Formats: structure tokens, C-alpha cells, sequence
């Protein structure tokens, strides 16, 4: 219930919401159904629209009009944004030569540049290029400020998700806008586009920036506003609160555009109608920065320009039905469209079974348009599990597809051209950024970067302390010209042990067989060298990664790889080595396939044993340094230790074996030697961070050695490939992944066809960033490069994503 007899009199786009039921004047009382009576009349004004005409210049003021062009209207701070223009011979914003701003040049009383956020729903990336010749606002800023060719947006790339990451840093599973359509069943509660629930605070989670401003004494813009209120009225509004007494004045705003979003779906990402909507983003684009010029905040503000998601071309016709898979259709609950949500329509129905749900989707048409996954087996790099809002079961829908329940819920609700969605490495859906100001760089292009690190950026442009997120606060420090966030290293918890030769082989009871009975000093000082680190240098080339745990490992040296050995998991944390350009790939001999040799250095009782593998008849074993890239004969033997041995399923030795045999000589051949770190990741509660022991679900049976959910690799090279990886004098190229460890190849619907057909395309869709697999190992790597630690900041957020233009 809301007293509308009230009055927003003096109150227009207040900026503190006031409680009910009194009536509200802020920019969201439309979307309350809360205005006072009077809002419409005071607060909307439209008398004689936007501009000022020759005729109009020194007028008379008239409260009614929706903006003025009266001698006082500067001092008031409601011009019409071309009011000089018109009536004081200056030029448009867009008309003047882009000057360098090397310092904020404010009015007196301004403590602080302010930040304006303007946010663009559905702006594709390629609008930038594709769309020039009709946003000349837009290309000043791009082409004068600093800008990436693209912005990456986070899974699912739907407004509300987006939006929120923006304002938060965190991943959606940590928000908990999950997606546009959620059910939350702790509350028993659903949040809909339409409907009252979403307006409760109970599903906003972590500190959105407006709060992180207002905590630390900086005041904020409301950021959102009704649909109804017209985007000149939110420029004007925004121009009015700027002219406010500096006590008063808020420091950062935001400006949202439903366009051009809104027209994609019904034209398509290119339709031809989609020339208008650019054209008109752009001239509230000329709106804002004349606005700015009339006050002389143009030299004094930062403008971010910022998308949330692309746009794809979609049609009802690119509809599969779960009707055409399942029996039992009407027992399941689909959240639909460009991703799948799956759950039971009864928590009363003991029949349900997910398994026999995930079996009836997977690999039935030759053509299949989706892919089904426990959320577990989800890529890592989407960090699209940990929350009670995405349900067990998800559906990744190939670009331009959709999947519903059911024809009926298709034309029973063709329209629609275009939707959104989508895995977040698509093409289609990558967004933009553009940073234009005193602390943003001139004439700079950056590098294409995740939305997660802008919360933080952001915060460096407030001087405001970021709340905890998933940014990678120093990763986006190019982009600044000051306010550069300068981060320490973490320090190291544990440190490692360095094991001599301790043990006798008879000592070891493992069950384990090997025929290395082989028996000279030039080559007895040698192996002795390469024990103690003689080659180090060579294959450990950005120093050892750090430990960031409490743990008990040991550095274990050989002639083609260095490890640290996990005493308490049984097997390495990583493996590192070196192959170069010129590396020749031999076999895993017959006299060897079966060898695995009791390491001397490293104690029976902190070993892994062949008798389990043996036993267990799921499991088997595979190797962490591959025996085929092996120096030597002599030194193949190193390879077959039982501290270089990781728990393998023979699904996924088929994968771990094409990789080491093939890829890493592929990759050392195309981009001049690579460095590779490998190692396993437990996962065991998909919550992207490394589990500790009494998290470990599975082990190999009758043992302690505890079963990898993933495997990782970061493999690195020299930027400049005219640099073999080992001699790289300048800035570092990366790729890496964090492959699932399954049972089965069931995610790979050709995996009966030779691995040359499948496993490439399995290792694409597993990329990751280095920072992923930190978080998931809890080392940190590149600890000793001579490169500044914000470079390799970005190298640690980089993706290699696999998509052509
Ligand atoms: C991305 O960045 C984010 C932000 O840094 C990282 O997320 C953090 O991760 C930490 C580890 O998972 C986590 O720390 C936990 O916090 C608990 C206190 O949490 C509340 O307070 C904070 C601070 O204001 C608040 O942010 C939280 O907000 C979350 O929860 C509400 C749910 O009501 C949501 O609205 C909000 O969206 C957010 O949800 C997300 O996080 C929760 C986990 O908190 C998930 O379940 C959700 O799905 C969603 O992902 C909270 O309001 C604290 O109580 C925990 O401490 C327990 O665990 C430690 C382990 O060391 C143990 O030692 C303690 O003793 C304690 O154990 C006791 O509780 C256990 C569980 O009930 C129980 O088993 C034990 O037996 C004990 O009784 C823990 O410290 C931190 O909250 C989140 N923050 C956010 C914002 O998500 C994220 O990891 C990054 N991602 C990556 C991949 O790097
Ligand atoms: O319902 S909508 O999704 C959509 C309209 O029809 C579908 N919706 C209405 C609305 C109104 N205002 C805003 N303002 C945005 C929120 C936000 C978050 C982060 C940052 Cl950095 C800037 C901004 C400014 N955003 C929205 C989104
Ligand atoms: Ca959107
Ligand atoms: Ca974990
Ligand atoms: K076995
Ligand atoms: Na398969
Ligand atoms: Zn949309």
C-alpha cells in the first residue's frame, strides 16, 4: 500500500528511496507502481521535447518545458544538452579534435574525477567496427580513449547475470543471479523478468558497487531505471544531479539503454532495422558529452561505455524438444531457451532419476543441438555450479539453437530473430568496453579482458576499496593512465623438502615390476647432476610455483622434469619440463609398458602402489611427464617413477595419452618450444577452489590415493615465437586446460572415431585460465619472470579461446 496523496515537489530523482507508504520521486517508483500523484507532471516533463531552436535562445524560463534554453538555465543545470550549440555558437563534442586528457580538469569543489557508467543491453562487439559510419560519439570515444576489440561476459550471458557481475566482480554462482529465471529452493521462491520477487534483497548477494561507494563515504547515482523514463530525461537527470553542491553530488552514475537488446531479438543481430537503434544510442552518446561540455565536466569525467552481452541470429525453427527424448516429459521442470535447466517437477516423485534423464539426452541425433551435463562436468571456465539455483542438470545449447519442453511452449507464447545466452567464449556474445577520461590511457587499445575484472577497475577509478571478487585486482592496470592497483605476490606457506636417496628398493612393497637391471663414472656424475637440479633452469623457466597451503611436498629432480611431490596426496602438484622446437617423440618401449620403479628419495609410506591399481578394476594409471618426449633412453627411466604415476580411468587415458604423444610436439613445433606445468585438481564440491583432504569423494580402492577430478596444463611460450620458449627475452604466450577426469568419453559424441577427430575438440571446450587453475591448486606460478607483475597478471587471466575472427 502506498499514500500517492504525497507530493515530489523538490523531490524529483531523489536519490535516497524513501519508505513506504510514503510515495516515492526516485527513478524506480514506476517500477514500484509507488510515484506520488504529481511525479508524471513535475518529474517527466516533455513541453517542447529535447532541443533548443534559435527561437528558444534567451527565452523567458518556463518550469513546464522538459529542458531549457533561458540565459539562467547553466546555473540551474537543466540546459538542453545543445543549448550552446544553438545559442552560443559552440561546437557539438563529437565536432572537436581529440586532446589528450592527461589530468582531470574539474570545476572547484570536485574532491574526486566522477565516474559515469553507460551501460548498453545486447551491444555486440562487432557493432564497434560494423556499425562506425552511424555512431560517430561512440567512435570518438573508442578511437580517442582506450578500448578492447571485445569484452568477454560471463555464462550464462543474460542481462540480469551480466549486469550484476558488472556491479559485483563475482561469478553468477557467487552473486546468485544465476539467470534471468531462477528457483531458489531454500526460500521456495522464483524470480521472474516480470513480478514483484526479484525486487527483494534476499537474491542479491556480494557488495554491488553503488554499496561499495556509499560504505566508504562516496555518494552514488541510483543505477537503475523504469523503462518508461525516456533516455533523454536519465541524461538530463544525470547533467542536473552533477550540478549539484559538492556535498551533495554524487561521484559515480550509471545510464542504461534497453537498446539495442530490445530490437536484436525481434531483427537479429544485423537486421537492416538495426541501423536506427545504433543511430539513437549514438545521439544520447552526443547528448551526454555535449551536456558535459555546456558544464565543463567533458575534461573531467570518466565515461565507461560497456555492454553486458552480445546477440545471435535464433529462430523458433532452431528448436529441439526434450518431447522427442525423453518418456517421461511431463514429470521434468525445463528453465528454457539458449541454456537448459533441468529439475523434477515433484520432490514427491521417488522415481525421478537424473541419471536416466542425462542417458535419454546424450549423443541420440546425429546433429544434436545441445549437450547435457551434470553441472559438476561443466567446462571449469564457466564457474557455473556452486549455487542451489542451478539445477544438477544442465543443457549447453549450440549457438544459434534454442531447446524447449515441448513444440506447444514454442507457439503457444514466428517473433523472435535474435536471443542471447550462450556459452560465454561464443563470438555472437561478446560485448564491449571502451574507457574515455583523465585516468583512462589516450589512443589506447588493450587487449580483450572478462567483465568479472571491471568491478574492480571501477573501484581504482572511485578510490574505493574493492569488496572480496573474482577480478584479479592488478590484471587491468594497462588500461589506466594513475590509480594503478600495485599488488604483492602472496607469500609462500609451505616450503618444500629436497630428498636425497634415502631408501633401498627392497623396502618397497608396492606390487610394482619394472626391467631396468641395466647397469660407468662420466655418466655415474651426470645422473647424480640431473638429480640435484643440473638441468633445472632449463625446465623450470618462470621459477617454482608457490604453495599457498599448509602441506608436506618435496621437489624432486630429474634430467627432463622437475616435480613437487605431494607426500599427503601420494603424487605431484605439478610437473614441469621443457620440449623444444626440435624434440623428437619416441615410444613407451615393449620392454616398459608395464614399468613403474619405486622412487629411492621418496619414503614406502608416503608412495603410491601398482597392487590397487591392479585391483580396482575402473582405475588405472598414466603418467604426469610423458616417457614418449623422453632426452634419452637412459633417462626415459625417470619417467616410469611411482612419484611421476597420477590415477588415470583408461577414457581418459585415451585423451592424456594423444595429448602427450602428439599435441605437446604439435605445439612445441608451431610456436617455438613450449614449457609445460601439468598436474591433478580435486573438485570434489565444484566450488572452483582447491579441496582439502577430507574433501575427496573417491580413491583408488583398498588405498589412500585419492582420485583426481581434472587434470590441468599451462603450457607457455615466447610472445615473439622467433624466440625458442627457453631464451625468451620479452613478454610470454599462453594456453592452458582443465580437462574432467570421466569414465567415459559419453561428452565426446565421435570419440569411437581416431583421437585426430576428437580430442583437440575436447581440449578447446576445457581451455582455462592459469588463474582458474590457482584457484583449483592453490599454487600460484610465474613467480620469477623478469616481467612487471601486472603483465603477468593478465597473462595469468588470459583464455585462449579458440573461436576465428
Ligand atoms: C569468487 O569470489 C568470491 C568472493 O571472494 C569467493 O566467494 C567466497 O568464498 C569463500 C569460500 O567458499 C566464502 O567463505 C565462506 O563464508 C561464510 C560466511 O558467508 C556469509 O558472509 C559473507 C560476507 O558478507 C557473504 O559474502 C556470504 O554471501 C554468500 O552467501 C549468501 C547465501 O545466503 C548469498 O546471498 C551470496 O550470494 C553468497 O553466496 C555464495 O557463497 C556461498 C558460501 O558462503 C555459497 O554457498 C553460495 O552458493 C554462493 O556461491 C554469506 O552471507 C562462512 O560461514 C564459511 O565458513 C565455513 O567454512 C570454513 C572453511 O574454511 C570453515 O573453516 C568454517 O569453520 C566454516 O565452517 C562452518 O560452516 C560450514 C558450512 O556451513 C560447515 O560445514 C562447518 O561444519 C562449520 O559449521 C566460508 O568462509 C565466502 O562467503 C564467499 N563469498 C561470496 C560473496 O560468494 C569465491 O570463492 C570466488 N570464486 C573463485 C572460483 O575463486
Ligand atoms: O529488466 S531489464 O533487464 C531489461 C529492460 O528490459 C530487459 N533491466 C531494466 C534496467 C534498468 N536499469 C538498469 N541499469 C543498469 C544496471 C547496472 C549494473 C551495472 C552497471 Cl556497471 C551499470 C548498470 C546500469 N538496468 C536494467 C536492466
Ligand atoms: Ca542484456
Ligand atoms: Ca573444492
Ligand atoms: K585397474
Ligand atoms: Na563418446
Ligand atoms: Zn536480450
Amino acid at each position: 500500500w502506498t499514500a500517492t496523496s504525497g507530493s515530489c515537489k523538490g523531490r524529483c530523482f531523489e536519490l535516497q528511496e524513501v519508505g513506504p507508504p510514503d510515495c516515492r520521486c526516485d527513478n524506480l517508483c514506476k517500477s514500484y507502481s509507488s510515484c506520488c500523484h504529481d511525479f508524471d507532471e513535475l518529474c517527466l516533463k516533455t513541453a517542447r521535447g529535447w532541443e533548443c531552436t534559435k527561437d528558444r535562445c534567451g527565452e523567458v524560463r518556463n518550469e513546464e518545458n522538459a529542458c531549457h534554453c533561458s540565459e539562467d538555465c547553466l546555473s540551474r543545470g537543466d540546459c538542453c544538452t545543445n543549448y550552446q550549440v544553438v545559442c552560443k555558437g559552440e561546437s557539438h563534442w563529437v565536432d572537436d579534435d581529440c586532446e589528450e586528457i592527461k589530468v582531470p580538469e574539474c570545476p572547484a569543489g570536485f574532491v574526486r574525477p566522477p565516474l559515469i557508467i553507460f551501460s548498453v543491453d545486447g551491444f555486440r562487439a562487432s557493432y564497434m567496427k560494423k556499425g562506425s559510419k552511424v555512431m560517430p560519439n561512440i567512435e570518438k570515444l573508442r578511437s580517442c580513449g582506450t578500448h578492447a576489440p571485445y569484452m568477454r561476459p560471463v555464462y550464462p550471458t543474460k542481462t540480469f547475470p551480466n549486469l550484476y557481475t558488472l556491479a559485483t566482480g563475482l561469478y553468477p554462482e557467487s552473486h546468485g543471479i544465476v539467470g534471468n529465471s531462477m528457483y531458489d529452493p531454500v526460500f521456495d521462491a522464483s524470480f521472474h523478468l516480470r513480478g514483484r520477487e526479484k525486487f527483494n534483497h534476499r537474491w542479491w548477494g556480494g557488495q554491488p558497487l553503488w554499496i561499495t561507494a556509499t560504505k566508504q563515504g562516496v555518494r552514488a547515482g541510483t543505477f537503475f531505471w523504469s523503462v518508461s523514463i525516456p533516455h533523454e530525461r536519465r541524461i538530463l537527470t544525470i547533467l542536473q544531479w552533477l550540478s549539484l553542491p559538492d556535498n551533495e553530488r554524487p561521484s559515480v552514475y550509471a545510464f542504461y539503454s534497453e537498446q539495442p537488446d530490445f530490437s536484436g531479438h525481434k531483427y537479429g543481430p544485423f537486421g537492416p532495422e538495426m541501423t536506427n537503434p545504433l543511430r539513437e544510442i549514438d545521439k544520447t552518446v552526443g547528448q551526454l558529452m555535449d551536456g558535459l561540455k555546456q558544464l565543463r565536466l567533458h575534461r573531467c569525467v570518466n565515461v565507461i561505455f560497456v555492454g553486458d552481452h552480445g546477440m545471435e541470429d535464433v529462430t523458433c525453427d532452431r528448436t529441439e524438444f526434450l518431447s522427442n527424448y525423453l518418456t517421461n516429459v511431463d514429470d521434468i521442470t525445463l528453465v528454457p531457451g539458449t541454456l537448459g535447466r533441468i529439475r523434477a517437477k515433484s520432490i514427491n516423485n521417488s522415481k525421478y532419476d537424473p541419471k536416466t534423464i542425462i542417458a535419454a539426452l546424450t549423443c541420440k541425433k546425429p546433429d544434436q543441438h545441445f549437450k547435457p551435463y551434470m553441472k559438476q562436468h561443466l567446462p571449469k571456465r564457466l564457474h557455473y555450479a556452486n549455487n542451489r539455483r542451478i539445477e544438477d542438470i544442465h543443457l549447453l545449447v549450440d549457438r544459434r539453437w534454442h531447446v524447449a519442453r515441448k513444440p506447444l511452449d514454442v507457439y503457444k507464447k514466428c517473433f523472435f530473430q535474435g536471443d542471447h545466452g550462450f556459452d560465454n567464449k561464443v563470438n555472437s556474445m561478446q560485448t564491449v568496453f571502451v574507457g574515455y577520461g583523465p585516468t583512462f590511457k589516450y589512443r589506447t587499445k588493450v587487449p580483450p579482458f572478462e567483465n568479472i575484472e571491471l568491478y574492480n577497475v571501477m573501484c581504482d577509478l572511485l578510490g574505493l576499496k574493492p569488496a572480496p571478487n573474482n577480478g584479479t585486482h592488478g590484471s587491468l592496470n594497462h588500461l589506466l593512465r594513475t590509480n594503478t592497483f600495485r599488488p604483492t605476490m602472496p607469500d609462500e606457506v609451505s616450503r618444500p623438502n629436497y630428498p636425497g636417496i634415502m631408501y633401498l628398493q627392497s623396502e618397497f612393497d608396492l606390487g610394482c615390476t619394472c626391467d631396468d637391471k641395466v647397469e660407468n663414472k662420466l655418466e655415474e656424475l651426470n645422473k647424480r647432476l640431473h638429480t640435484k637440479g643440473s638441468t633445472k633452469e632449463r625446465h623450470l623457466l618462470y621459477g617454482r610455483p608457490a604453495v599457498l597451503y599448509r602441506t608436506s611436498y618435496d621437489i624432486l629432480y630429474h634430467t627432463d622434469f622437475e616435480s613437487g611431490y605431494s607426500e599427503i596426496f601420494l603424487m605431484p602438484l605439478w610437473t614441469s619440463y621443457t620440449i623444444s622446437k626440435q624434440a623428437e617423440v619416441s615410444s613407451i618401449p615393449e620392454h616398459l609398458t608395464n614399468c613403474v620403479r619405486p622412487d629411492v628419495r621418496v619414503s614406502p609410506g608416503f608412495s603410491q602402489n601398482c597392487l590397487a591399481y591392479k585391483n580396482d578394476k575402473q582405475m588405472s594409471y598414466g603418467f604426469l611427464f610423458p616417457p614418449y618426449l623422453s632426452s634419452s633412453p637412459e633417462a626415459k627411466y625417470d619417467a616410469f617413477l611411482v612419484t611421476n604415476m597420477v590415477p588415470m580411468y583408461p577414457a581418459f587415458k585415451r585423451v592424456w595419452a594423444y595429448f602427450q604423444r602428439v599435441l605437446v610436439k604439435k605445439y612445441a613445433s608451431e610456436r617455438n618450444g613450449v614449457n609445460v606445468i601439468s598436474g591433478p585438481i580435486f573438485d570434489y564440491n565444484y566450488d572452483g577452489l582447491r579441496d582439502t583432504e577430507d574433501e575427496i569423494k573417491q580413491y583408488v580402492e583398498g588405498s589412500s590415493i585419492p582420485v583426481p577430478t581434472h587434470y590441468y596444463s599451462i603450457i607457455t611460450s615466447c610472445l615473439d615465437f622467433t624466440q625458442p620458449a627457453d631464451k625468451c627475452d620479452g613478454p610470454l604466450s599462453v594456453s592452458s586446460f582443465i580437462l574432467p577426469h570421466r569414465p567415459d568419453n559419453d561428452e565426446s559424441c565421435n570419440s569411437s572415431e581416431d583421437e585426430s577427430k576428437w580430442v583437440e575438440e575436447l581440449m578447446k571446450m576445457h581451455t582455462a585460465r592459469v588463474r582458474d587453475i590457482e584457484h583449483l591448486t592453490g599454487l600460484d606460478f610465474y613467480r620469477k619472470t623478469s616481467r612487471s607483475y601486472s603483465e603477468i597478471l593478465t597473462l595469468k587471466t588470459y583464455l585462449h579461446t579458440y573461436e576465428s575472427e
